[PDB]
């Protein structure tokens, strides 16, 4: 199956973290790496003192359940997810969100998928139209139709 995972970082300087994820996504069980998005740059949309994130898409083939993968996900955030400055560690500054589970809908207490919230969100449809043009939704919404509607404008690289 192939799961489509979204990645967004909040550090300052988020390469070496995001390279980390990368790198454990991989070696995620029953479970490999097709192809990652480039790194896409979004400015914070309100408080101007926050870093710029930094976006990304990555398509996973796996056989585990999604339940599984998000085990997986989540594990990472714990392991990668924060960065020690001085005499502190800080809070969790990776996320990694599982927007596309094959074409299957997935509706529990832990895992909404399609992501609840994709389709209104630029710094993760691009990414993944980069990746997935020719994507379609479960319900057979299409993934350049709704950034067709939507008209969300480009990111920058990173
Ligand atoms: N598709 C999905 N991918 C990842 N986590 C998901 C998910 N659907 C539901 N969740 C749930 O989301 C809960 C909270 O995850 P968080 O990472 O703290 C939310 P966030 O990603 O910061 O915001 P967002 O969901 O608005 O993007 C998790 O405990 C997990 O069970
Ligand atoms: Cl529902
Ligand atoms: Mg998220
Ligand atoms: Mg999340």
């Amino acid at each position: 199956t192939v799961a489509y995972i979204a990645i967004g970082s909040a550090l300052a300087s988020p390469l070496e973290q995001v390279n980390a994820a990368l790198k454990a996504l991989g070696d995620i069980p029953e479970s490999h790496i097709l192809t990652v998005s480039s790194f896409y740059r979004t400015p914070p949309l309100g408080p101007q003192d926050q870093p710029d994130y930094l976006n990304a898409a990555v398509a996973l083939e796996t056989s585990l359940a999604p339940e599984e993968l998000l085990n997986h996900t989540q594990r990472i955030e714990l392991q990668q997810g924060r960065v020690r400055k001085a005499e502190r560690w800080g809070p969790r500054t990776l996320d990694l969100d599982i927007m596309l589970f094959g074409n299957e809908v997935i509706n529990t207490e832990r895992l909404t998928v399609p992501h609840y919230d994709m389709k209104n969100r630029g710094f993760m449809l691009w990414p993944l139209f980069e990746i997935a043009p020719e994507l379609v939704f479960p319900d057979g919404e299409m993934l350049r139709q709704i950034l067709h509607t939507r008209a969300f404008d480009k990111l920058n690289k990173w």
